């Protein structure tokens, strides 16, 4: 951030970052700030883009100290208002900048360091990669049937495929809660349900997608969602099966489209769906050929199934390195 | 408890108060304690009286300091094992002290002032006097039918006291948690409830009654015992209904019997129940005769109920000083 506020001493901008410029030396707080190396005396506005960088610097410290605080102890004084919370909190001011430097006939100094950083920001974020969660899905099934026994309303495992679809569904359209504090839990079903507390409390642009192993049917997704809606999950991640064994591939449109069917699942999907391809275990039960065809053919059913329902499907390729995978 | 300390001055003991008095000089931390007036010094084990009077004093300092923050501020950083979390953690180290003196011929001595000192512990304990609160039944219909209707299953206004009943016994016996953090609250609404959770939040022994205003039947009642074991109110108190308009004493013991019908609810009360018997309202729409004649027909009639049922009853009676009252 420094290099880039020595790169941006320009004196002419657009009347927008004059009047937000003018706004950050409102609330300049007029302070020593001695910490910093460079720009530790207070912004003039006769340099705005330094301004508006110097204000983004702030806001970047506090963010690496809040970070290094919640990582060193349990928990940080840094108010999270001095922290970048959003993904373009961050982003907005450097469009702003962008903006102005082209409306002055500065489009090539915009498109300098200023670029690599919005290039940057937009490609890495608050933090640098997007964490998948994965699960198998035999460990959602024993949290559920630890809550329907403990409901003292059936067995999850033992439930048919519809009884499980039909009841995850009307406890994900409830308004009441489910489980309580008392809920008796193996060390296994406190993990899941821990993985999703901790989802809950940490923030969203840090997550990227949640990824069921050993995935057969919609139960399978609509219990993750629900899981995640009971867990306070405030901005819920996407659920996306896994089919890795070739029985799974070859079963797999036929479950994506069961799912798809579901209206309420469709509806909320926001047309828009993740479903991962195992490549490893395939060629492993059955040929190295007949593998890598029936995932081709699994491929090309896929997409037709989301064409048939609307859905834009992108798919996750688990590839190895070598060709066995 | 420093001039009670000054007088227990003896060297004689049995020996369980002398292993006692042996465990706190274990920990008898030789440390200054430079704040304390008196017996600032560790205590030596010549005098053992003086040594768990000792520990006394420490734990009944802390408290003092943790109320006095806990009210200044918003909370202490004195932690709850160094206070009298009990009412009676207090009074287990003053009865020994009792028997001890009693063991060696000391009666006289412990009839003194560590009588004195007991009797004043177990009359008025952590908290001076056990608080009672009272509210009106209808906001705690207001409470429930603001739950049912959030609940998308009716009103419970508009309910029959059968069907009011039925639905408080299936939620007081079921697990699930009822209302979620997204309840919908009138200020009134959230008056209640968080009346309720200021209650689970305190300690148990400073509370005594819940007092219920314009009771008539037992859904009344019902309705505060599922409110309490709903916010989370660890030890619940009990339960006590006002019957102060004449219509309502005319009716009160047929209602108190509704109520002790209810066999899980007779189940909770272990035998004893307590009812307020209102003397203001009773002489102001009817006679002041009338009112004292069928005040005495109530308390017979109650007794009657309560004898039926095998439940011991206590009467509450909300006198007046003016006889009009």
């Amino acid at each position: 951030i420094e290099d880039l506020m020595f790169e941006m001493s320009m004196w002419r901008c657009n009347d927008e970052l004059r009047a937000r410029a003018d706004e950050v030396h409102a609330n300049s707080r007029k302070d020593a700030a001695k910490h910093y190396i460079e720009f530790w005396k207070s912004i003039p506005t006769t340099e705005p883009y330094r301004v508006i960088l110097g204000d983004v610097r702030d806001k970047l410290y506090h963010t690496r100290e809040r970070a290094h605080q919640l990582l060193s102890n349990g928990h940080s004084d840094v108010p999270v208002e001095a922290t970048f919370i959003n993904l373009e909190q961050f982003l907005e001011p450097l469009e702003l900048c962008y903006r102005s430097l082209c409306s002055c006939g500065d489009r090539p100094i915009a498109d300098g360091s200023l670029l690599d950083f919005l290039r940057q920001v937009s490609t890495f974020g608050l933090s640098l990669v997007r964490l998948d969660i994965r699960q198998e899905s035999d460990r959602h099934t024993d949290v559920l049937d630890a809550i329907t026994t403990h409901l003292d309303i059936g067995s999850y495992r033992e439930w048919s495929e519809e009884r499980r679809q039909e009841w995850l569904l009307s406890e994900l359209s409830g308004k009441r809660p489910l489980f309580g504090s008392d809920l008796p839990k193996t060390e296994e079903i406190a993990d899941v349900l821990d993985t999703f507390h901790v989802i809950a409390e940490l923030p969203a642009d840090s997550f990227g997608a949640y990824i069921i192993s050993m995935a057969t049917a919609p139960s399978d997704v609509l219990a993750v969602e629900l899981l995640q809606r009971e867990c306070r999950v405030k901005q819920p991640l996407r659920v996306v099966p896994l089919f890795e064994k070739l029985a799974d591939l070859e079963a797999a449109p036929a479950a994506v489209a069961r799912l798809f069917s579901v209206d309420w699942y469709k509806n909320r999907i926001n047309g828009k769906q993740e479903v991962m391809i195992g490549y490893s275990d395939s060629g492993k039960d059955a040929g190295r050929l007949s593998a890598a065809w029936q995932l081709y053919k699994a491929q090309e059913e896929l997409v037709k199934v989301a064409k048939e329902y609307g859905v834009k499907l992108t798919m996750f390729h688990g590839r190895g390195g070598t060709v066995g995978r």
